[PDB]
């Protein structure tokens, strides 16, 4: 009775952990927690999802992710189901399904409420549930509370809920999540606790507690409405800098060494849009406009991040005229297709408003990401992308880095300047690549820009 | 004879010669860190009052220990003042530091500057360096400062350095920044770039960040206090839009920046009652004017203007509110404001946004006592247009709220348990700046107090 909602983490029977959504962050949260110890099964609706990782496979390009999931999956500690009957066993039960929002910007609460009605009549007394997915304020307590709580239980009492955003650092997870501490909000000091226990002793990670669930779930608000508009900064920065002939890298590397707040000046790198970032941001404004608050900040970013797609293709065009290039001689190879580097989700990425916005005014364009699904680039780009690096290349007039993968940054220049048309534009997107490999470029023929670059 | 270094080897055994142009905030502040390590320096004003200042060891200059260490170095004679242009000539460093005012339609007022370098531009000589800090639009450093100083002959980059290097010290605390902040450089061509990173590494002892040309470094400037500016913003409304969820913002915000993020880590800045100074206020609608010229627009620069000069009217919004849901009225309460300046731990009410709260409170009907023991009794008059509290307990006896407007390090040391006794029951606290832990919220309630601010 004095420490509930979880065993001693002494105990030598291994702590039962249950994961409900089996996406991106299900699988990092899923692979760290049994790397640890644990025994993890990962439920989901899909059934191809819940083979894979039955069989150790894993399709996410996330590094070090496949071979923990083939690793882990072998070991017998990581399983996955269909079903949600592993639920009543389990001594902890994390929710990270999907949370959409519909045009008008409101919670899609489809998968989480399907979720919870599923979890409720296999809850049981003493077990810990955590919610992961992002929600609006205010879910955790009057949406997801009494939902698992139809099953005659009662939250704090019972069973522990806690709030705990997900902040997963893409390309870098699995290393980011083994050291960065996480937000817990309880929804009372016994979850509170046991939720806190949990992350420590499972992960390994310290813990920043807030006083409710409400007060976490707008960390995770506030925390992707600092980064929207901060990029939005960045970007209308960049724009000023290009007409000023001055390199947007330059000064915010300078403006960052200021200390200032709880850090430093923090000018985030800009880029070709945003693609957590266009949905979050939007939620917390529906919030505030249903309760009689205007989030300015938030509709200005939102509507320079979304011109950004449209004023990147016009800056590509604009140094192919200066080239002496244009639509009736000039394929474009767009490389990385990624809403963000080192991953392969294009779903909603803002290289589709580059493409479309090139191919609208007149231009040849080919697509390659070697992370991306090419069935899903088809679904995104309405065409299929090129077989390959070199095949993209090949007779190209421009390079468009609109994501900056680490395998790009591995590529060989030289051997790229015999594959391309001459003069080619290398239009470095997402790549920020430093002024040593700007000379590279230069070097072997290639015409360099950026936005502010 | 070979090419020039444009400043002396520090291995030569006569002191470094300065002068700084524009005895102000910055240009004093350097005087006397520069003369501390053993320059001698001359600030050369326009303002007889200021040089005479100089000269007999004063400082009207509020700024924490500047007017001790002026006093130290006017006697030991490395620090000497003129409104003369003539000691140019003899220096080896020129550092222009005068004011860059904007006018009505956020233009940079070249008046002063002008005047400046056309004083300097005769005197000076080949091998000189000549280091402008004064916030300036982009360009101003090349195409206005240069073809001034170029009017008796030399040509800037082959006979003498010309460099921009911005000027990153903050109000209150601009001693102990000046000696540790590394400096930006943004040099009009490589002798100069190499001659103004010499000059501050060995001078000044702090780090030098080179950019690559003064543009860059005329950008870093204004894209900082862009930053700044737009970041308190955002911060302002997370914090109206944690007043209705009633969550803490600051345990939002403490929550938040424990993530890495950029080159550093999540930053959300602290929220208030507004924005005051030159700085932000001015500085980014200079950027986004420029921009405008140059076709580009500043959409994050008009918002965060827009929503940083609406926070004073709806913190007097709040205050009254709270008053009314606390059962008192225009007619039993005065409202004593505890700080005046537009930044904790200073004194300066010049632009501050507690002036836009006074005037919207009074214009509810509220009667407003003000107290800052910090502030100039004048400075207020002038602003305020009424005379502050002669002391606290003149302040604060019978009032019906004490709105913390201005967090200085005295109010987080005051007497709560005393304060209790003086005001009238009930009373509310309003959290402006204060920025109270709950611990600190939970003494005042047990003190008789009703606690509230924006978002906590
Ligand atoms: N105030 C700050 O904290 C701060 C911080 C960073 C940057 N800056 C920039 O630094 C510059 C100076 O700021 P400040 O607050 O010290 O300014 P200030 O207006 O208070 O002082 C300027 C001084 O220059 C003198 N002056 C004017 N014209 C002159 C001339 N032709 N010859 C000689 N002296 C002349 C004036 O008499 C005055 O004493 C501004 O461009 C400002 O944007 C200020
Ligand atoms: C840094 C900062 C400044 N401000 C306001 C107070 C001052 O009026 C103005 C300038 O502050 P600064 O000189 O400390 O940057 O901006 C905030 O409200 N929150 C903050 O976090
Ligand atoms: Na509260």
């Amino acid at each position: 009775n004095a420490m509930p909602f979880l065993p001693d983490p002494g105990e030598p029977s291994p702590l039962k952990v249950v994961i409900a959504g089996a996406g991106y962050v299900g699988t990092c949260l899923a692979v760290t927690l049994a790397g640890r110890g644990a025994e993890v099964v990962a439920v989901d609706s899909d059934p191809g999802t819940v083979a894979d990782l039955r069989a150790g496979r894993c399709r996410l390009p996330e590094p070090g992710l496949a071979g923990a999931v083939r690793d882990l999956a072998a070991t017998g500690r990581l399983t996955a189901s269909t079903s949600y009957d592993p639920v009543g066993a389990a001594d902890v039960v994390i929710v990270t399904v999907g949370t959409p929002t519909d045009a008008g910007h409101e919670m899609v609460t489809d998968q989480l409420v399907a979720a919870c009605e599923q979890i409720a009549p296999r809850l049981r007394a003493g077990q810990l549930v955590i919610l992961k997915s992002t929600v609006s304020p205010g879910t955790t307590r009057t949406l997801v509370a009494p939902l698992l709580e139809s099953g005659g239980l009662v939250h704090e009492r019972d069973f522990g809920l806690a709030f705990c955003p997900e902040r997963l650092a893409e390309g870098v997870a699995l290393a980011q999540v083994r050291t960065l501490p996480v937000v817990v909000g309880g929804c009372g000091p016994r979850s509170a606790a046991a939720a806190e226990r949990f992350w420590r002793s499972a992960l390994g990670v310290d813990v920043r507690q807030v006083p409710s669930a409400e007060s976490a779930e707008v960390v995770k608000l506030a925390t992707n409405w600092w980064i929207d508009a901060n990029v939005a900064i960045a970007n209308e920065l960049a724009r000023y800098c290009a007409v000023l002939g001055v390199d947007v890298l330059d000064v915010i590397g300078a403006a960052n060494t200021l200390p200032k707040g709880s850090s430093m000046v923090n000018l985030l790198l800009p880029g070709v849009g945003v693609g957590c970032l266009t949905k979050d941001p939007w939620m917390a404004w529906r919030d505030g406009r249903d309760r009689g608050v205007s989030l300015r900040t938030v509709e200005t970013a939102r509507a320079v991040n979304d011109d950004m797609p449209r004023h990147t293709a016009a800056v590509i065009a604009d140094e192919l005229v200066k080239l002496g290039r244009d639509r009736n001689d000039t394929t474009i190879a767009v490389l990385g297709a990624a809403f963000k580097n080192d991953t392969g989700d294009v779903r909603n990425t803002p290289v589709r408003g580059v493409v479309a916005a090139l191919r609208d005014s007149g231009f040849r364009v080919r697509i390659f990401d070697p992370l991306a699904d090419p069935a899903e680039i088809v679904a995104r780009f309405g065409t299929a992308p090129a077989a390959s690096l070199d095949e993209a290349v090949s007779g190209a007039g421009c390079l468009a880095f609109l994501a900056g993968h680490r395998q790009f940054h591995e590529l060989d220049f030289g051997a790229l300047a015999e594959r391309v048309d001459e003069p080619c534009l290398v239009f470095d997107g997402r790549m920020h690549l430093p002024p040593a490999r700007i000379r590279e470029l230069h070097r072997f023929g290639f015409a360099y820009r950026g936005i502010g670059r």
